[PDB]
């Protein structure tokens, strides 16, 4: 589970780069 | 163990997203 935690976490950190990259460009 | 690191990392992924969108805002 804690395994499991760490690849879901480094998920979210993906998500919020993703949502920094939408709104970097304006 | 496993859980306050957990906790840690979801605030501060929280943290970094309501300073993501503060800074968008305008």
């Amino acid at each position: 589970r804690e395994s499991e935690r760490r690849e879901v976490e480094a998920k979210k950190h993906k998500d919020e780069v993703a949502y920094l990259e939408n709104y970097a460009k304006q």
